[PDB]
């Protein structure tokens, strides 16, 4: 927080929203007991109607008690309009029956938002890919010219990566979509198992099949690792935008608005600042992942060490990821692409990108692979170091030119060959209407 | 590495096994082209029958080549039994068509073993849980006596955690059960799409729907995070054994063998050494997860930074987890339980563990929660301070004994009350009736 | 933030405080140029007198510019009371000349606070150690009874660890106590090297000997690793308090106030909640450390990826550490110690802690080590499993009792022997006035 | 591990070297007791002269003992040449008196080697910086052209970073240059304080002022964080080489050997493979740092969880860093620089890099900053859009050419201006005049 927090996600993590969730858990729990016949219907009707809290009082009481949940229930007890029935608030419950169930309910909400952000990002990627299906450009391996590809295929790669991440996310969201109301040490000793079933059902959560004082933190570790993975996928794509905007390359550029200023001292600057910002946040979220894993080995039926960490990392990770998904989705959507610079750059390594095809054709004419490679390599290295065209050199090279005709040589130097399966890949990905 | 490495897993990571995997990918790729009609059946028959490699020669050639895949294919071409058909080896393939596809193949073998280990460990936890289903002991929260539970429910919690981990593992194993043979930058420009399909199917791998020169490393990051999560679950259980074996409590002890010595200087020692060992290895694996995440943001259609890192972390994590699952499963299996110590320990906090039951019964009789709590708390704190039994203090307060019969007071102090849902939990878990 | 933020540290990280630091950098820079004679003294006098900013305007301008520093300088330009001299604000500067120098100045302030917190914690430790110099208790290795030590020596260990950390901290504080004003790419091309010397001197910073657009992030990585180390030392000590407060053990207890409530459902509870909270925060700060290291490989003369991460981790780490040092120092200071429970616990393993001394005395009487160990071990293991006193068993054991007299046996069972060097250790540490 | 392991460092981590270190600690401890008068000189003379061990026998004994130090001392006692004086081996010592003291001894050997490597690498960077002190090239911020710098200043920045790392390393090496021989729980109860002093001094170690059964792991965490910081500095430099070798820019290339092959399929490739390799190993080492931090919170007077972890990370980190320092130093030494490409590239952004110089000169002539900036920005953006030279656009604006003479305009577009303080920086760094 706070320039990295959008309003939708910030709102779910307020104290107000937390205490509201606690109150709802408590009231549902009394309603469950009343269904069982263990406490009177009339008592709980009153609790549902009149039970409330004043946050400032919660905090005042907490100054004495040094205990959140006790402060909360004692504050609820002082609601103008509750009478004796206040008796039943927290009946049979332990602290984390409320805290963990409420926390899972809040995460359920966060995860609905994140799922929607992720689906929207996938659509943006799909739309960009279709736009640049045949936008030809150099493929680069080790940062060096390899062979041609298209910007659409690059975006199609990202699209498919994010679909993998949507699936992973659903599984992670599910592992934390659970509540527990099993009492002090998870035994149900003081609280009928039906109470948990009812409360969880009414919050859209599953009931933990077995619990201690708390939910088990393997769930939250799985969850954070998935958040960190999504962020790290986004960093991968941001790193790519940054590389393509480099001045020698300029195949792409982040949208630059009227009135924008790129730097304080250099009026000419247009920078990939959005993508750089995403890179930073991905690092923070990976740190949260390490924290989450360290929260797993809790002692016995619990220690509370995870809570102080989760107070930080759960709001911060979800807030940051929501911000990243929305901001970077807009960066991609509004991204300027320069097909002319892409084609020009394919020119800049003297046609050396055709070296494999010359080699493979030599093999077709019955040369052994290492013999073909070793004829072609010195020619390629000569072009590098004397900066003369590679086709010239193979044409002026008589042991190739004895095995390949001129029209065979020319076919080796045609980039169109490399576009032959773009449509078939897109068809697989679902990116056509063929 | 090597006191922590079992032969079953060590065998799948030898160099010889890698290069055997590489050879098979090459031969299958040739066989695919022959089915396409693009290379003579005659030629591939000879390749399948005779292609081989000498491993010392691979290393010799790499000294000059500074390139392992080239060293490999050149070594294959030196196979005396191969004639000119050697021309076809690696035809249309890029380095990593072999390396990544073979790596996934080796990982599939590793994962078959780890799934087996996970399933053996789940079974060990089930047997132990059933054995100790009614072994009464203190539940502890914040390390301090809370209310009774059973050792079986503690073991059942580990069982269900490992079931969650098995499902996580199946997802993770699947995300890396993929191959690619799409040529230099993933375009199929030099290699018919059918070759990939043929090769992957023959190795039991899915074909990446879209690739570059490499598989995308979000997969390997998901995978490593799941290995680390399993390790961290094992740490949690290991820390519990270490806690329960502490001298003041001694509710459990690791099996101590005839001829074993616990320390160099103190003949009386018996230590939770196995558990301590698991804790250290979990730390190591969590480090490997961070490494894997940092491997995701590769440049463009790939950089090779992930390779050096994967050579360390992929064998080391799989070897270490296989060792941990086996060693810790044995620790649990052979673990010594002291139910008499467990019962003794429930006695040591003066019956204070029944404080909740007295408070709740007081609410049943009409007291508001804060009134009940604040009657009971001082008596509780008095017992801590004074070494007198909580029950006696409860029986001396007229405003309690006016509302509770002796029967009812006596019910509060019965631990059998706390075992009332052990069976209902076990039934959910599937742990009932054999 | 925010229940984990004390007012001293929160105040330095406000936007207001940041923009004030930016303004001071800018004014100092104009004052330097005027010393050089490059801009008129009268112009800069006016800038020193009248230059200011309105934060709401900074933010409004930033909406257009999408650029912090430009928004700031343009806002400064609109100060009622600056005239033409506004010309010279940011003259020769690049953005991060201001941002990095101002950030280092803010960190200097944070680090003055942290140093004082650390010194205060060291004093608290020293005072507690002197208090319990001869407070005898069991030493435990692998969680199991080893030999006696004293609680003073335990605290003396912590004291010495924190002195190591004060030294590490000074070095870390120093590595980040540097500014740069070297212009767009660190060349001084547009800004005389004297400007940097003057500004840094006037902010209590060193001038970076060589810089790019930014300070190098190895410094901030070193810095965060030290913050994380201090937090992790505190976790080590918190883990110890938690272990010693366990109900079977109760050698120590966190202070519990009149009116405090230990749990919501269990009135008897007194928990080590402070120590548990410290454990959680140490995990968060270690995550920040991983983030900081990932900030090091910046591209060329900089990318801005570090900034979005540092906006989070630098305030959060320093705020959290300041909170930890103050809170945990008060936990130790106010900690209840139970010397009677410590002495009682030394009793609970049947005198087995004397096994080494029986062994060593056997060796003195001319037994080979393995012969002495192997006579003593079964006796020790018999006492464990039949729960009878170890001294009885050695006394009733005729191959010891033939080599050692009764008064030699009795000397082996004297704990006073183990206190003989407490004073000599304390003398070394500086914890005496001998 | 093993293509990444040099003999110099591999040799210090063999088992034989460990056990030799263990033997020497034992013999020195006996020699100390003899100087005290507590064991006969006669006896220790024989121990020093004859004590040995068979390594296969250590492992045999450990199979039964499940304890390596006991297996070691029992193996020493089987030395045929030793008589009853074998009685004294390990007298008063605890397991870790040997293991930790010997570990620090081995680490001291490792660190002598790493300091040597660090110093060799600093020298390589100095030579390269001096060679290229005036090799003009673009400075790049956010990956985009900013202003000119020199390759020598870039190398000088690495030089000074490594000097910071050398000082960090000396501090870290020192924090682990410590031994302990204080008995079971650090009390000297069984072992005269003089033994420790004697042993440490003879091994070139400091004696821990206070210890437990082990040295405190804050030391090893400091140490590992410094190893990771060096690795991460190397990554940063490696990423720069990889950036500059990209095909569009080609300002640098790793040395490419006769007979080397860059790829299996593309004979034209020359890749920054060394640099890519360093990047991967830095990731691994950062993982080991996290592990080391998790080893700090050991229980009470120790648990052994750190041991299994240290067996992996201490050899692996030191071996990997020694490999990285040597390999990357060679990469830099042998690196190919293309100053003609560097000059060519400065041309590719239409002279826009001189935008700041025109703006500042306009301020010199009386324009307010926002006025100067906003005159210059549109011309800059016009040049980007239109492929016309910035200088020509500047010369067509009357409100510029009315204030600047042709001389002055021509000065703005001179890169020599930007080399004016290269020497002043080099002098600070100590890089001048040989």
């Amino acid at each position: 927080i706070s320039r990295y927090t959008r309003p939708e996600m910030g709102a779910i993590w307020t104290e107000e929203n937390k205490f509201k969730a606690w109150l709802e858990v408590e009231i549902l729990a009394c309603e469950a007991w009343a269904e069982l016949g263990d406490i009177p219907k009339e008592d709980v009707k009153k609790i549902r109607e009149h039970a409330s809290f004043d946050i400032d009082r919660i905090y005042e009481i907490e100054k004495e008690t040094r205990h959140d949940v006790v402060a909360f229930t004692r504050a609820v007890s002082e609601t103008p309009a509750l009478g004796e029935e206040r008796k039943w608030v927290h009946y049979g419950l332990t602290s984390t029956d409320v805290v963990d169930t409420a926390l899972s309910y809040i995460l359920k909400q966060a995860n609905e938002i994140i799922l929607k952000d992720l689906e929207n990002f996938v659509s943006i990627l799909a739309n960009k890919a279709k736009e640049h299906k045949y936008t030809i450009m150099m493929g680069r391996t080790h940062g060096v010219h390899a062979e041609p590809t298209t910007f659409g295929l690059k975006l199609g790669l990202w699209y498919e990566e994010m679909k993998r991440n949507v699936e992973r996310f659903k599984q992670a969201a599910n592992t934390v979509r659970v509540g527990k109301l099993s009492g002090a040490v998870g035994t149900y000793a003081n609280i009928d198992p039906f109470v948990e079933k009812y409360v969880c059902e009414n919050l859209g959560l599953e009931a933990a099949p077995i619990s201690t004082q708390t939910l088990q933190r393997d769930r939250h570790a799985h969850y954070m690792s998935t958040l960190a993975l999504i962020a790290t996928s986004i960093e991968k794509m941001a790193v790519e935008i940054r590389g393509l905007q480099k001045s020698e390359t300029r195949e792409v550029e982040e949208a630059f608005a009227k009135g924008q200023k790129g730097s304080s001292a250099m009026p000419h600057k247009r920078n990939p600042i959005g993508s750089e910002n995403m890179t930073g946040l991905a690092r923070v979220i990976r740190g949260y992942m390490m924290t989450a894993y360290e929260n797993v080995p809790l002692w016995h039926e619990r220690d509370i060490s995870h809570s102080s960490a989760e107070r930080v990392i759960l709001p911060d990770a979800t807030i940051a990821l929501n911000y990243m998904l929305n901001r970077f989705g807009n960066i991609v959507k509004n991204l300027t692409v320069y097909p002319e610079n892409m084609k020009r750059n394919m020119t800049r390594t003297y046609g050396l990108i055709y070296s494999q095809r010359v080699m493979l054709t030599l093999i077709d004419k019955g040369m052994v692979r290492e013999e073909a490679y070793d004829i072609v390599q010195p020619k390629a290295m000569e072009a590098w170091e004397t900066q003369v065209q590679f086709k010239e050199l193979v044409e002026a090279d008589e042991r190739i030119t004895s095995k390949l005709t001129q029209e065979e040589i020319n076919e080796c130097f045609n980039y169109e060959h490399h576009m032959q399966h773009v449509d078939t890949i897109f068809e697989r990905l679902g990116l056509n209407e063929a």
